[PDB]
């Protein structure tokens, strides 16, 4: 029912389409979808993924401007310039912007320019854009909102049991890593970039690199304002990452108390976000998961009774799809976006 | 004393500047570089590299414009539109071009345009562009060209032996596939691409992909032409690759004959060329070699006396890299090219 | 109903297993494992993998001999010397051998002395032992075999259509070579092992080495003994690998028509066991495939006429598997093995 | 002078025997190596090896029992048992025990009911076994040591600036995490292993495991009893580590005041031990560093004034193995062990 555009069609904008063509009675439709490449493309990678396998449905190709999944067929254009594009024309509700070149306002206000009416940015949105993650803010989303942002997929994997160990510990102060799987952003050998280390061979090495995942935090838990940190360390595996987080805390604990905590949340207020495994698994175990957060509950560690060490994975493509489409979802719930 | 700049310093322009750096009198003088990128990168890339190592060289950025390696201060500029360059002005003779977009001769003569002399395109040229292989054709070459092409990687590590073969016994018709390392065109997660195959995740994939390294072959050894095809086969390696050739010969013969006619070359003619090697090396162990072609000798296969089998390694990159000072080195020796 | 043990849980043990879970009607009863670990890692490895992904049924552990998928219990032991095992006791028809180390007769014949009544290696076997390729030769075994091969993967995906092309166009002579997956025979870093070359680290290395799987096609095609030979080459893929064929024929042909005949048998007396595939897609797109050969129809090649290249693909461990599983169902039907 | 003996040619053994080799008037005499492979491996891997290259020194197999490096002869014998060794016969007076599997005291002690006089064992000692890491506690040592440790690699990263820290700010309490590359103790692919975790394909996954590196600490600086823990985190890089610390101290302090404290030590009592490094670097400009940890300055962090965060990397072969090296030489000088 609401009118959805697709702009880039890469790993989120492939792994959004795949995730809401899974759900039931989606109050989503996809019209549109708009990358530089062409329409042999846009089906051919739709329908074969090194990551998610083989799409479980019929996709081919529908003349010179369109594709088709089983059955319904999806518009195609290919303009570089948002301005140009014509959500006016198809009276375009929400665009999914996903690729990673208009994340500020003046960038992403191209697409209302162009006729649609509103944005959803799929990564962190630079400048007065506000944010939300499911299941942490998401009831402060109003429909006035012209451009909003998901936020990285870091920040949603941080963010839900950030919450709860603050409303149960009180977070003083805290800092984090990323032990990140590689993405486009990176160089697939040695080549120029503004990153001297994401310049560098992608799967040869373990590359640091910046985040705001951590000060981002701040913008979804307000009380955590100033009070976190942290870099990525980017390494040789195509998808799933894993956040450890270290944070000094107000109340006395120990571990498998921290693990309870999750759990208590993980059944209720954060029921399909958040997940504690407590399994053995190593990364590729957790690939195609919903949640956007699972704990791995042996690895929690607690030093001097106030010091919490936590160690939770993340499908940084598929469960931060699912986050989009459940943000695409309230946007839509919210009156004609 | 042959003014020299390279256009595209990335993966074959800084082995470039490399392997000339180690080289002994060279006839050659680089003063310029022109990328893309900044003067930052320049340096960064040249001095850190994830297959060549740190550069055991003096390197450091010199102001805003230029980059000293051991003192030698060269000029770096940014234009992406190669008639634009400051050839002329600087009194250019050869232009080493290595961006791997001008590789015809209207993006290619550009360069002239621009006010350099000549132009040697470190790929195969598109078009009537002569080609040349050091140490199979390069006595054909004349001042007079002003665009030239030093061929693949693959074709330099071919040509070499497919002469011996051809001389010796009399090349029939063969095929070839060579299982290459992965390049800087292919994509490190699936992204678009004209190429549909080269567009998938280059380290979790065996990438088949067209070459034209066999029907180029012939250009280089005329008696070969129509006699050879093959394809590529891309897999999850940084550097090195090898090639698999199969020919039906004239003569018959067995391997330890075949053996034996590449060591009386690499011994003479193909000096510097060719090499053979006896020990049982993995691709790793081939890394930096300055030959442009060395055959395993206990692999080598005959089948029914005169179907003959070679498999022979070669850097890439370094490798392909000696051959382009080399005939670098022939321009100069040719007359102020 | 055949009382079927699996002796080695490994790479092969499991695949078999999770084949053989997923076949309706099965006449085969899996009732015991035998490998050298314990049943905590046979049941999490079972559930857990890599490569097929986590395991769509019940899997656990139960007591401290056993585990059970979706309510089966199976019985699980560890003896590393095949005599000692309760083959005899429980009644053990058919004794699956994928530990690789027991590809003789006096090794698998271990089996029998231990009360089993037949041993199917799923590997060559060496000396004087039955080998089948279902789709090949499988209608040439008896139930006198005490003990059969089920060759190599790479015989099983050359054989299939090393037979069309010899019934249509007669093989004169030929080589091969596969480009594959590393296996647990390589090392992980450089380490001693037999083969100076599978001692180097499989992960950053195209290792050649040898395979007996072109000899071995002449065990189940005669027709071709002498006539073809050829070697592997070790990439750092996971899973899945190619064959690279060349063989002069008889018959004068051209690709398209080499493509075609593969095609009839495709969906003739080799459906379910040869496919042609002619879209442009990449290793990781052939895992999971029940066949044990699909052509790349479109890297198909025929030089100088008679010359003949074809490309297959096959998933080593999964295809290979459901062929076990096939000569084990034949094994069943052939009389109470 | 000192009779010395390798127990375990593998990464530990043969990076011992190069770091050896390219120090100056060494008092280490290496006699002989013990390993369950044959001499031609190795001689071959020690001459080969796809991390540190090919061994600039002639190498060779010298008859059936021994290898020769640029001239010197070294015995090689095979006994998987100690208890069988030659080592009295021979007069040993130190054995490097690397193989991994003889770590606590009647496994090492083996060595000392074969005739040597003392064992140096490359990794934590199980149960009562002094253990030293240069630079922080060396001077501990005494010659009635007869079985002693050198650690693991990630604490001889770990301590020295962890000794920085405490005795500049005080250290409360600590956590830490090693981002470390595989090593032969994970499996290739999914396979049996103690370690559920361990045994799951170690370049395909991000794989948690235990680390006693952080109470280890503690054994080399006492006044860190109890206040440090932490895990490893196994990614798809082949050599190159790096640990990420978190500490909370008594004296308020910022990122650079710290960071100038750690070049106070490397310039003075750490010189050789510890490094600072201020570029923006990845692993792989790590390999082959003498230093055993190395300060990423620009990543250093401070939260709420006293939560600390370094990271610091470790070629965890090469750096270690000088440091075997460092303490063997500290041997020889205390007399003739
Ligand atoms: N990969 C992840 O795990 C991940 C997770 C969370 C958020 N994100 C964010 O999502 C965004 C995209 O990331 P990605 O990994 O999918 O990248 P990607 O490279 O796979 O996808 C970007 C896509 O946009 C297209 N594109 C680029 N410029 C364009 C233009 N001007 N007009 C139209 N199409 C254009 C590209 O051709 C490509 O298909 C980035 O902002 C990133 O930070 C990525
Ligand atoms: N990598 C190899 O093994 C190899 C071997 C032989 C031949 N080649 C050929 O060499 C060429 C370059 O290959 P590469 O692997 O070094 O690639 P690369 O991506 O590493 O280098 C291309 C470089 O050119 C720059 N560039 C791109 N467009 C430009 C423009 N318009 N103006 C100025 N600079 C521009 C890029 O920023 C980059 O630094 C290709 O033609 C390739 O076929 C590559
Ligand atoms: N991986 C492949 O693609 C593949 C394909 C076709 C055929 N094969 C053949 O299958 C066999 C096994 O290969 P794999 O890759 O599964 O190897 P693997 O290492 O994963 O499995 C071997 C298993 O046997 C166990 N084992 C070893 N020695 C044993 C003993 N004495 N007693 C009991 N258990 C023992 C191991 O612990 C392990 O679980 C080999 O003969 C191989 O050539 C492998
Ligand atoms: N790789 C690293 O980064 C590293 C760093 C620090 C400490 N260590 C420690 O060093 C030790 C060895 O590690 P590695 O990575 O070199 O392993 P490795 O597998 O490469 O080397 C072990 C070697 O010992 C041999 N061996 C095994 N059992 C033997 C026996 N009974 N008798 C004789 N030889 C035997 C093996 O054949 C092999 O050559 C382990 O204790 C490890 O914890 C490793």
């Amino acid at each position: 029912k609401l009118k959805v555009a697709i702009n880039g069609f890469g790993r989120i904008g492939r792994n959004f389409l795949r995730c809401w063509h899974g759900r039931k009675d989606s109050p989503l439709d996809v019209v549109v979808i708009n990358d530089t490449g062409g329409v042999k493309q846009a089906s051919h990678l739709l329908k074969y993924d090194s990551i998610l396998g083989t799409f479980d449905a019929d996709v081919k190709t529908a003349g010179d401007s369109a594709i088709s999944v089983d059955g319904k067929v999806i518009k195609v254009v290919s303009d570089r310039n948002p301005v140009n594009l014509p959500w006016g024309d198809m009276g375009i509700d929400l665009v999914i912007e996903g690729t990673g070149v208009f994340v500020d306002r003046d960038g992403a206000g191209k697409h209302l320019q162009a006729g649609a009416k509103k944005v959803l940015i799929t990564a962190p949105g630079k400048g007065d854009i506000p944010t939300y993650v499911v299941g942490v803010n998401e009831e402060g989303y109003t429909h006035a909102d012209t451009i909003i942002s998901n936020a990285s997929c870091t920040t949603n994997c941080l963010a839900p049991f950030v919450k709860v160990l603050d409303q149960k510990f009180g977070i003083i102060k805290g800092t984090m890593t990323t032990t990140h799987s590689y993405t486009g952003d990176q160089r697939l050998l040695d080549a120029s970039h503004r990153d001297l280390r994401r310049a560098r061979a992608a799967c040869l090495n373990i590359v640091p690199t910046s985040t705001g995942a951590a000060k981002a935090v701040a913008l979804v838990l307000p009380n955590l304002k100033g009070k976190l940190n942290g870099i990525a360390l980017r390494v040789p595996t195509p998808n799933v990452s894993v956040v450890d987080l270290v944070v000094q805390v107000s109340k006395k604990t120990f571990a498998e108390e921290v693990n309870a905590a999750f759990r208590e949340s993980a059944d209720n207020e954060l029921k399909g976000i958040l997940s504690v495994c407590d399994e053995p698994l190593v990364s590729i175990d957790f690939r195609c998961t919903d949640v956007s957060s699972t704990i791995d509950s042996s690895l929690t560690m607690v030093m001097g009774d106030d010091m919490v060490k936590v160690i939770a994975w993340y499908d940084n493509e598929w469960g931060y799809s699912q986050r989009v489409v459940d943000l695409a979802d309230i946007v839509a719930n919210k009156w004609q976006a």
